């Protein structure tokens, strides 16, 4: 079983949010589970300086250009690069220049990626050629039409990391991409008068995966689909349409071994997070005290992750004697919004604008709750990693939140299954609610414990999710 995944980031080389975990992580898991996954990616040149040991495979010309394909190895799995600097030797995001603004030819950048992966099933590498070529997002969107085009050298799994980005480019432009004219149509890559790279993963693939089981039905109602859900529903109905629960990489996301923690600590002795507490009190400059819960957020700050709701509950959280420390970038709005917060609290809101990954293990290793009010959310690994940073989520119950999080209900507390909390609507009283239910739980430290012991004791395994991709890519043959 050969597998390549397709896609456009890859932590540590580069990463602006969770896809590049699961691609940082998923394929060593395959590996050990007896899939020899490849990855292939734009040759960005944080990627590029990386994989050290990378040899040329081919060479090419092509719609957009030449490419050079390079191959090499990271972390002990397979790298494949497209080296093209014309389109990928670029400083910074993947997707936009600088000052915010979509490179003007992403067009040609991202159909470049799903063509190579395409490419791939026909021979582009002499010595390893893939069963089944995985694309992930819209970048990666094109890869399963390229492959029908051919006449499908191989089967084409497309999983959406998340249906909000669309990938919309103007249609004139089936003209630069080398698809048939044929395919800008409903029943393929067309939507709402423009081309969709992520329609044409989702219509052109042989099967489609979410990134948790909820969201995976959720996309087939029009709140989640955004105008897709026809497409998602047929799909559905065809038995194409399936999710499996993200992993979490615990060689990097584990307090046990957490080398960029103060102090490292175990489910059993809890006792040892106290320090990294402390530290991050001082770090973000509140009040340095052990008798009060600390909240905290560590995300993109866009309107998906509801932290607006956050803002405007903030006085009623703080009346109740609580702390906030916030680190996320985006929305200026929100910057402007929670930096103004920190001024007015001094001392129990503390805010760093930015992202650094180092710091998000400081509060994650810190923090009493790790707040996830996500208006809707395809996984969210922050709640993942703060179930078994024993900080426990406080979410909506949406996407993959709702797969992975028990709320403190009587009936959960007394089947030993609680593990964090739980708010249903969009709004701040919804949310404040639970941020009450925290309080009160917080005042019975013994419960608090085993909420603590319980949230860490979930598992979320990448050999585990690898089985289930192992079973859907042997389905396909
Ligand atoms: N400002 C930040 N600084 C450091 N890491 C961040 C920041 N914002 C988000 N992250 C990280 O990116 C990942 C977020 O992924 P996830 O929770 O799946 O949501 P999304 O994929 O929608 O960004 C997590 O690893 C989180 O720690
Ligand atoms: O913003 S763009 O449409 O130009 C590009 C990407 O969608 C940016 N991403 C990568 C995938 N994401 C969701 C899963 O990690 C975060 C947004
Ligand atoms: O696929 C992993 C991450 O990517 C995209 C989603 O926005 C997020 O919920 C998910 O955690």
């Amino acid at each position: 079983m050969q597998v390549l995944h397709v896609c456009s980031e890859m932590f540590p080389l580069l990463k602006t949010g969770g896809l590049a975990d699961v691609i940082g992580a998923l394929p060593a898991a395959q590996i050990a589970d007896g899939v020899d996954a490849r990855v292939l990616l734009p040759a960005f040149p944080d990627i590029r300086r990386g994989v050290t040991d990378a040899q040329v495979v081919s060479r090419r010309d092509t719609f957009a250009g030449h490419i050079t394909l390079l191959f090499g190895h990271y972390n002990g799995v397979g790298i494949y690069l497209i080296d093209a600097p014309h389109l990928y030797d670029r400083p910074g995001s993947p997707y936009h220049d600088t000052n915010l603004f979509a490179y003007t030819d992403n067009v040609l950048r991202f159909a470049l990626l799903g063509w190579v992966g395409a490419e791939m099933a026909s021979g582009l590498d002499p010595f390893w050629r893939p069963d089944v070529v995985h694309a992930h997002d819209w970048h990666a969107g094109l890869a399963p039409a390229y492959l029908a085009a051919r006449g499908r050298p191989a089967k084409s799994v497309f999983t959406v990391h998340n249906l909000a980005y669309q990938g919309m480019f103007y249609a004139h432009h089936m003209n630069d991409i080398q698809l048939p004219w044929s395919f800008f149509n409903i029943h393929g890559l067309e939507f709402n008068g423009q081309i969709s790279f992520l329609k044409a993963g989702l219509y052109y693939a042989d099967h489609i995966t979410a990134v948790s089981p909820t969201y995976a039905r959720e996309i087939t109602e029009p709140q989640f689909a955004y105008g897709m859900e026809g497409l998602l529903q047929q799909r559905h109905r065809e038995g194409r349409l399936s999710g499996v629960l993200n992993g979490v990489d615990e060689k990097i996301w584990s307090p046990e071994t957490d080398l960029l923690l103060a102090s490292r600590y175990t489910r059993d002795t809890l006792e040892d997070k106290a320090e990294n507490k402390r530290q991050l009190q001082i770090a973000m400059g509140l009040k340095v005290d052990d008798k009060v819960p600390l909240f905290a957020v560590v995300s993109r700050l866009t309107s998906q992750k509801g932290l607006d709701l956050v803002l405007e509950a903030l006085p009623g959280l703080l009346e109740q004697g609580g702390q906030l420390a916030l680190l996320g970038a985006g929305d200026p709005v929100l910057q402007e919004g929670f930096l103004a917060a920190a001024a007015e609290y001094p001392g129990q809101v503390g805010v760093q604008i930015g992202y650094h990954e180092a710091f998000s293990h400081r509060i994650m290793g810190g923090a009493d709750v790790i707040l996830v009010p996500s208006r809707f959310e395809p996984c969210g690994l922050t709640q993942l990693y703060g179930l078994k940073y024993g900080t426990l989520p406080l979410v909506r119950r949406t996407g993959g939140l709702a797969d992975t999080v028990s709320d403190c209900s009587l009936e959960n507390l007394a089947d030993g299954v609680a593990s964090g909390f739980v708010f249903e609507d969009s709004n701040a009283w919804s949310l404040l609610r639970a941020i009450r239910r925290a309080f009160v739980l917080w005042s019975r430290p013994s419960l608090w414990r085993f909420v603590q012991r319980q949230a860490m004791a979930m598992d979320f395994s990448w050999q585990v999710a690898a089985k289930s991709y192992r079973e859907l890519y042997y389905r396909l043959k």
